[PDB]
């Protein structure tokens, strides 16, 4: 389907275009608002669409050199697997009105948690040389990635709650 392919490409391109915005709170702590179009894609079109949009967004980050890349496996883990994992929100898609808020927040929560889980593992393995003085690798990664995860969920929550209320039909795909 052609409408699908193009929804996917548009939301992935929109994620990258959003990932161009300064979002650093402090050091490597970030508010990852660029996740939002992918989560929106996932919730509206289901898992597969989401994984694919996540995959596309990730490649875009890399090929334009906006990804932080220390190595093949690290970039694999953080710019393929991690953005793809947002598609997990697709398991929470609603196909029939009226749209409930609960599966939107439950899906959003779980998908960001999953992405940041992958960043947390990456922090431990590839990013510890950056840990603040006195901090082991695990504590530092939980701090950076736990906090960033939460702020991201928070922003994702604010924006999708607004969307649920003002434009609920964004989340329900129908023909016609
Ligand atoms: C090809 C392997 C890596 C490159 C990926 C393609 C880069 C362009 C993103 O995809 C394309 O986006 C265009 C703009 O939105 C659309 O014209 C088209 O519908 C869509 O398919
Ligand atoms: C919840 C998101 C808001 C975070 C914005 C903070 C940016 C970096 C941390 O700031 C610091 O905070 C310290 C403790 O308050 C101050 O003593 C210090 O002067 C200030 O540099
Ligand atoms: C860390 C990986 C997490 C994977 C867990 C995902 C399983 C949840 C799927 O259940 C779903 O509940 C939704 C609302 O609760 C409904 O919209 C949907 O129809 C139903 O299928
Ligand atoms: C400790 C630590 N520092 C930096 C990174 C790279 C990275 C890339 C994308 C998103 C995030 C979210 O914090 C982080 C990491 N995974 N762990």
């Amino acid at each position: 389907n052609v409408r699908l392919l193009t929804e996917i490409a548009f939301m992935a391109a929109l994620a990258f275009i959003i990932s161009l915005i300064p979002n650093t709170v402090y050091g490597w702590i970030i508010v990852e608002i660029a996740c939002i179009p992918i989560l929106l894609l996932s919730l509206r079109r289901g898992l597969t669409a989401g994984l694919v949009g996540g995959l596309i967004w990730g490649i875009l980050s890399m090929i334009t050199g906006h990804a932080y890349i220390l190595s093949l496996s690290q970039a694999f883990l953080e710019y393929l697997v991690a953005p793809v994992s947002l598609g997990i929100a697709g398991l929470f898609r609603q196909k029939t009105a009226p749209l409930k808020l609960a599966p939107v927040l439950l899906g959003t929560f779980v998908a960001v948690l999953l992405k940041y889980f992958f960043h947390f593992i990456a922090g431990i393995i590839f990013w510890s040389q950056y840990a603040w003085k006195g901090w082991g690798a695990v504590a530092y990664s939980l701090a950076v990635n736990g906090i960033s995860g939460i702020l991201t969920a928070i922003a994702a929550f604010v924006i999708l709650i607004i969307f649920v209320k003002k434009f609920p039909k964004l989340f329900i795909h129908s023909n016609y």
